[PDB]
């Protein structure tokens, strides 16, 4: 409970008791919005010169997962919080904030490192759970119903539209879309302009 933790809790509060302020609405387009505002650190990791492939996927019960080929947030101890950067970085996310559920897989130091949230609030402390020979970020979310109170259930065409205009506007980078939500029939849309 030192100043740090205090201020992540504070600002957990705010963003869930104004959502719409963050993120426009809290309707389906803020739905939506919810998968670029984590979309757009991928972009970015991408255009610094450390990505080149960004998947987006529509997750049964209308989970998002998106991976990147990034660097891969930062887990080390970080000098404000004490606590690792992914950690800091993600409890200050709206998305987090606004979602029932959000997980992280982080693949660095040739390490898969996790940590899962409910409502932004870490549910346990970042974990090594296995080891790899790539770098990148992975991230699993559930709007939250509380939240979203029109609807969570995303629109193919609406994400599809979007990312490809993201790759058509951002030359060189990958980006995939598929739906899962039924697995005997999944959809699959991948750009890449040059
Ligand atoms: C899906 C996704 N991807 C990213 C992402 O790629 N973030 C970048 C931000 C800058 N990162 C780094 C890398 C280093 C490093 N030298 O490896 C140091 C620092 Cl200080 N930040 C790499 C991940 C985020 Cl954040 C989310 Cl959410
Ligand atoms: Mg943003
Ligand atoms: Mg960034
Ligand atoms: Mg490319």
């Amino acid at each position: 409970y030192g100043a740090g933790q205090i201020q992540v809790l504070e600002g957990l509060e705010a963003v869930r008791k104004r959502p719409g302020m963050y993120i426009g609405s809290t309707s389906e387009r803020g739905l939506h919005h919810l998968v670029w505002e984590i979309v757009d650190n991928s972009i970015d990791e991408a255009l610094a010169g450390y990505a080149n492939q960004i998947e987006v996927v529509i997750e049964k019960d209308n989970w998002i997962k998106v991976t990147d080929n990034g660097r891969g947030i930062p887990v080390d101890i970080q000098e404000k919080m004490g606590r690792p950067a992914v950690e800091v970085i993600l409890t200050s996310s709206v998305v987090n904030a606004l979602s029932q559920d959000l997980e992280v897989y982080v693949h660095r130091n040739e390490t898969i490192y996790h940590q899962a949230y409910k409502k932004g609030v870490p549910q346990f402390d970042l974990k090594e759970v296995g080891t790899t020979d790539k770098t990148g970020t992975v991230i699993r979310f559930k709007a939250d119903g509380e939240i979203f109170t029109e609807t969570t259930v995303y629109n193919y065409e609406t994400l599809q539209q979007r990312i490809r205009e993201l790759a058509f506007l951002n030359k060189g980078i990958q980006i995939t879309l598929r739906d899962e939500r039924d697995e005997e029939n999944v959809r699959e849309d991948s750009y890449h302009y040059e």
